[PDB]
């Protein structure tokens, strides 16, 4: 028996619903690889010119970690719901959002730098 | 030479990545709660129509907004809206998870009365 048409509407419905998970994949995907480009590895640098003998202070990693979740939940608002005037998850929106969010890192990865040793 | 500062920064960015992870099992666990809850039982719907059956886009429409509120409302409950334990554990999942099976499950029914446009 050939396709029935409404197989195929309801299937096409159902297409979209799995790229829109798909694009939330790629939101967690530029999120982590932002964190890594911005932040860890520009940290990692200081870290290792370092004297044998100096303390770390976490009070610094503490204020760094709950800095990312904050840039990232911020992230996540500008590609989802908090879109000014766009499709609900388009690249559009994450082309307005991402580069607020990598300045974001960039800024903390410098201001994690200075207070780090103590 | 000084492998201590690294090892160090390296937990705390360890944690940041498993974060990432933690929110990707997350995303796989929706995407499989749509399939389960909504699209398979509504396949076997729509394979039991009349062949002409043609079928109401209005319902359709209806569909994917609310998969996208019952998602939305999940995450939050993953994330800000849990409270009673850490931001992203599985304990956040596992008390929201039912509330969005559950409403899938209302929806794959309510989504069933107008699927069909008679």
């Amino acid at each position: 028996e050939a396709t029935r048409k409404h197989v195929q509407q309801l299937m096409k419905v159902f297409r979209a619903i799995d790229f829109d998970f798909t694009k939330k994949a790629f939101y967690l995907h530029r999120a982590k690889y932002g964190v890594q480009n911005q932040l860890r590895n520009p940290l990692y640098l200081k870290a290792m010119s370092l004297p044998r003998s100096a303390k770390l202070s976490q009070p610094c990693l503490n204020k760094m970690i709950d800095e990312v979740n904050d840039l990232e939940s911020t992230f996540y608002a500008g590609f989802s719901f908090n879109c000014h005037d766009h499709d609900q998850y388009s690249m559009d929106c994450l082309e307005a959002a991402e580069p607020t969010y990598l300045d974001g890192l960039k800024k903390l990865a410098a201001s994690t730098e200075q207070c780090l040793v103590q």
